[PDB]
């Protein structure tokens, strides 16, 4: 649907062709993490830092249990097999709330029916002391417990308890913990102002583990070969659906979704590339990358996604609008398109598509090898398309390069195009030509 | 709400209130059933009873697999982004479904995930020589295989390998096939049209393991206290979901439920009580068993329904419309009641609620203790309601008994009230009163 | 009656009021759907709507 | 013009075409829910309807 022709001449040469994927249908792993580490080891003269911090933490983790009892209190199992037979919500209890906070509401009740039988084990989340423990949740089901702080403890201060003054290890230990709640606020401060949403990534929660990810997904396990996509992509996600203040320690579901390729749906990437006109060096003002799904064009927000060498993966259907003038251009209407002069002299001025290349002679120099001879540019193509009916191997500076054969039309040099107008794309520039236009219309 | 006292008059004596429960939220769990035993250590002179065994029993489970089919070759995955996740259908190939039929092929796929899992365990599974063996699909997921006649071959017919002309083993084997057999053609046999449906019982299922189905039932856990009562409502179903025709042994998924009370809801029984009117004894015609939900009064198909102490309970929703009559018949209006004239001398005549009795004194001997004075019973009053305002102990026939308060209105036995239509409420009966009144409007 | 109920006279056919919660609600024939949507919630995903 | 969109001119207040099918459809407000029903199932709890 995309006329690559006409984009090519105007400057918007081929790009690799990806497929798009969206994480679907999450499993479910539930682990508990102790915000709080067991110091009994070396409890003899840890002084008061952990009455201090006791507190401190109770005052972080207060609002989080707070806001979950909105939910708590107002969840409940709707009663008879006239409906699916789930949860009631008391709404007007609630009184605030979106779709997405709903759901996660939904998905909160749903994990509680496990959760209630993980705080059966509250004697044994206490009593661990090692930074990954596995514990039995029943004859069929297991659960993993992650210490906040127990790596560091049992590798430095336990070993050094006896070899330095041990008021020194008060401070150390005073230090590490308030290295851990700075590290902390980011993530469960009072930044943290849903906890009951799911949209939070397993990045963002290893923040209470101190930023290691990579055990908490590897202890509970590599399900596909996709796992550093549904990783950066943060794809992979958590949420918190219980939070005790006595042991200090967090219950999070972990998602593990799937990649479900869209069919009839592909991201299409387009290189720039300066073309001449009118005696200057313009580049067109065109999105980067391009989503074409059910015979349907419409941009993509791919900040957020994730570009690999065959495909686009995202964590949510990240497809917005795009003009129809943008349609139009991306179709063939090239007139449509816009184009911005470049004053920069590091804007690239060739690329290479197909094995056949597209460059601006008259910006770069160029001869080829073959005949020994410069490769001449006139005034009024904007680019010098070159294969191997041109000549086999041409040069662009200190680079040989050689060519395919071009596959579209046999006289493409010979034919030119319709060119846009110029735009204007700083940030003041959209406020000032606002201003001259709203002037022209007065 | 239901007149009580105006329905005594009548002959219709209040008797037991019962909570209604209907099954809900169904666990599953997964078995398979080797339909064959294996004849492994009686092989020596097994005969050719084996072979044509397997010819008979594939005659019986090829039309099963086949339907099953239908679903196999026309069920899949969907990309799940396309629409909120689910199971495909090809419904063109499929053709004629109900809605219960449609559920079990999406519960059949569902339950499918974990049938590859069952089924990449078939040579263990053809392997099992125990009439109950356990086996793990995974380390966090057991399954359990009942095979056919394994413990009964292996109880009496492989003892008795020698101590009889082997020929004689190979008679009773035979025979024991075909019994096996005879018993399983009422359920697996060409009555089994719709394997796809998951209303089949487990009584029905244990069919293929002897009838007992009590050995599944305890093998795969007594999980609530209502064990019995989801057992004899025909509550606990199962589903067939993979039919093996190599080794002989499909897999079913076993539901356990939960039985949930519907709230605001209850079942009234009414005792009859043969009554005077006109010189004869007449019986009312209304249902036993009446459900009120809601506040809303309609009757209740109990047939099907378990009837206990406290509760009564179904498989279903069971309940069934009320006519306009019965229900003004039942709150109050008792000329639209029903009455059918007793021409059998076994129909009760007295009933005792709430400690007080409702008696029809003429029909029986009618006395009292406390005076050892008749109690006598006018041609008005078609029932005498006899409490320990006239005396303390009353006598019936040979029963002696006290009796307590009347809690309704104190001159109950000095108001009567108006009396129905008879009726007739034989087969015949039904259509002879239809012609005649037919020919009467004509 | 029912013989011209069967044979498109659908006004003698009797019908009776729903009590049960567990009666069908869609039948599938031919490759074609028939449901009461007002009982039960219906949306095709190709127009997702 | 902003201004005049959130205070009542409802005309004023400009809209974007939805091409993500992960927006939202329901929100809670108030204990009463304002809901786009033809994108997203709805029915009624007390009636089954």
């Amino acid at each position: 649907i995309l006329h690559y022709e006409k984009l090519s001449k105007i400057g918007l040469v081929k790009g690799v062709t990806r497929k798009y994927k969206i994480k679907s249908n999450p499993l479910t792993k539930d682990i508990v993490i102790k915000m709080i580490p067991n110091v009994s080891n070396m409890s003899q003269c840890t002084g008061s830092v952990m009455e201090n911090y006791k507190t401190r933490l109770n005052g972080i983790l207060t609002p989080i249990k707070g806001a979950l009892e909105i939910y708590k209190n107002n969840t409940h199992d709707c009663v008879g097999d006239v409906r699916l037979a789930g949860v009631c919500m008391a709404g007007v209890a609630i009184g605030i709330a979106t779709a997405a906070q709903i759901t996660a509401g939904v998905a909160l009740y749903e994990a509680m029916k496990n959760a209630d039988n993980i705080n059966k084990l509250k004697s044994s989340i206490e009593s661990t002391n090692e930074a990954v423990v596995k514990l039995q949740e029943t004859a069929e089901k297991t659960v993993y417990v992650f210490t906040a702080l127990q790596d560091y403890i049992n590798t430095n201060l336990v070993p050094t308890i006896d070899k330095i003054p041990c008021k020194q290890t008060e401070l150390s230990l005073d230090l590490a913990l308030s290295k851990y709640l700075s590290d902390l606020l980011f993530v469960f401060g009072p930044n943290l102002q849903d906890p009951v949403s799911n949209s939070m990534t397993i990045q963002a929660i290893s923040q209470a583990f101190g930023g290691n990810y990579e055990t908490l997904l590897r202890t509970l396990g590599y399900a596909t070969e996709d796992f550093d996509d549904l990783l950066e992509s943060d794809s992979i996600t958590g949420q918190i659906i219980y939070v005790d203040l006595s042991s200090y320690y967090i219950i999070v579901r972990v998602y593990f979704p799937i990649l479900t390729e869209i069919q009839q749906a592909y991201i299409q990437e387009l290189l720039p590339v300066s073309f001449n006109n009118d005696n200057s060096e313009w580049i067109s003002i065109v999105p980067n990358f391009i989503l074409v799904r059910n015979t349907l064009i419409s941009n993509i927000e791919i900040g957020f996604c994730l570009i690999t060498k065959r495909s686009v993966i995202c964590n949510q259907d990240y497809a917005t609008p795009m003009t129809n003038n943008m349609r139009e251009c991306l179709t063939g209407s090239t007139e449509k398109c816009p184009r911005e002069l470049v004053v920069s002299s590091h804007v690239p001025r060739f690329a290479l598509s197909n094995g056949v290349l597209f460059a601006n002679c008259i910006s770069v120099t160029c001869q080829c090898q073959t005949t020994g001879r410069a490769i001449s540019q006139s005034g009024e193509q904007t680019l010098l398309m070159i294969d191997n009916t041109t000549c086999p191997t041409a040069v662009l500076g200190n680079v040989i390069i050689s060519l395919g054969k071009y596959l579209g039309s046999v006289n493409y040099n010979s034919e030119g195009i319709a060119i846009g107008p110029p735009v204007f794309t700083d940030k003041v520039d959209i406020s000032s030509q606002i201003s001259s236009m709203n002037q022209s219309l007065q």
